[PDB]
């Protein structure tokens, strides 16, 4: 994937069953480089016989997105609503008020969403503890997918929130999720249950710091007061400003029932169509851990989460354990290596 763009991959169901094995696969086919990539799941496969016995749980901290901004630069203000029924929540956003509006071409309702994008201010469904899996798929289960992550747990008892356990986020038309990569530079899944799509945006690994450049040119003020602002997930970046200034991004569509991995690094953004309903969670492979060791964290306590790679180092570089805790680990990450568990293909 010299072109680092979005690659999409059609698992069969004998693939599909090895999470670990398979992410090792795509990554030697190259999809790490795009920093997002796309895996659609036999069509077998199905996490949930049935979504109609969901509309009385609670979203106990819905989110008002209020944006502010001009010229493709906007940052993005949460307040938080009182708590709401899925069945309330689908009410609100079917209204005529919150909507979808009509259109042909992605392409034009994409130019409306950044057009639009600080006027009427929707309500996201984010953040909601749970999962929507059936107890007992084995395969790709968000809840439970089996990677070296659950060392975390295992080791210190610590779980973290949406990061080693599953989040569910209900959205509508226009709501976002701004430029970041993960906490620790970790992995993600992105499951969309149901509903309308969701667009993504993704710089490559390769060329994040590129963006970070722009970013911290066009912040100052935030830059100055955070060593990592883009972490507090509130800087949107149209995708006509990073053309703009060169910065390499790719684009893809995300259909219910269709999976969106993220990589170590990769910065992604994007909104939703409508209505829907996504689920995601972090996870790691051996690759991970340098990204871990290297993380540029939150430096003003608002992101909070912090995991100690120290179990990690110990356990997959013991030789190298003695020269990290001694801070002579100079080890240069290159983006384009696939993770060590690829060997095998
Ligand atoms: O569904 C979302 O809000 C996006 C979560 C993610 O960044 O994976
Ligand atoms: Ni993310
Ligand atoms: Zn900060």
């Amino acid at each position: 994937n010299p072109s680092a763009r979005i690659m999409t991959f059609y698992p069969t169901m004998e693939e599909f069953r090895n999470f670990s094995r398979y992410i090792a696969y795509i990554e030697s086919q190259g999809a790490h480089r795009a920093g997002l990539a796309k895996v659609v799941p036999p069509k077998e496969w199905k996490p949930r016989a049935s979504y109609d016995d969901i509309d009385d749980l609670v979203i106990p901290a819905p989110i008002q997105q209020l944006v502010t901004g001009q010229s493709g630069l906007f940052t993005q203000y949460n307040i938080q609503k009182k708590a709401m029924t899925v069945r309330e929540f689908r009410k609100i956003a079917n209204s005529d008020k919150y909507c979808t509006p009509r259109y042909s071409e992605f392409e034009e309702l994409e130019r409306k969403y950044w057009k639009n994008l600080t006027f009427n201010p929707p309500i996201y469904g984010a953040d909601v503890n749970g999962t929507l899996y059936e107890k007992h798929v084995d395969e790709w289960n968000i809840g439970r997918l089996r990677t070296i992550l659950d060392l975390v747990e295992k080791e210190s008892g610590i779980t973290i929130e949406g990061v080693n356990t599953p989040y569910l986020y209900f959205g509508m038309w226009k709501t976002s999720f701004a430029w970041h990569t993960e906490d620790m530079d970790l992995y993600s899944i992105n499951y969309l249950h149901f509903g309308e799509p969701k667009s993504w945006y993704s710089v490559p690994p390769e060329h994040g710091k590129r963006l970070e450049r722009l970013a911290k040119g066009f912040f100052p003020g935030s830059a100055q007061s955070c060593e990592a602002f883009l972490r507090h997930k509130m800087t949107l970046i149209s995708p006509l400003m990073l053309k703009k200034y060169g910065i390499p991004f790719d684009k893809v569509t995300q259909e219910a029932g269709e999976f969106m991995i993220t990589f170590p690094y990769g910065y992604h953004a994007g909104f939703n169509h409508g209505f829907n309903c996504a689920e995601s969670t972090n996870f790691a492979t051996r690759r991970w851990i340098e990204y871990g060791k290297q993380a540029v964290l939150c430096s003003c306590r608002k992101d909070m989460v912090k995991i100690s790679m120290d179990v990690f180092v110990r356990k997959f570089q013991p030789e190298r354990y003695k020269l990290w805790k001694a801070g002579k680990d100079n080890t240069v990450i290159d983006h384009t290596l696939p993770t060590p568990e690829a060997a095998e293909f």
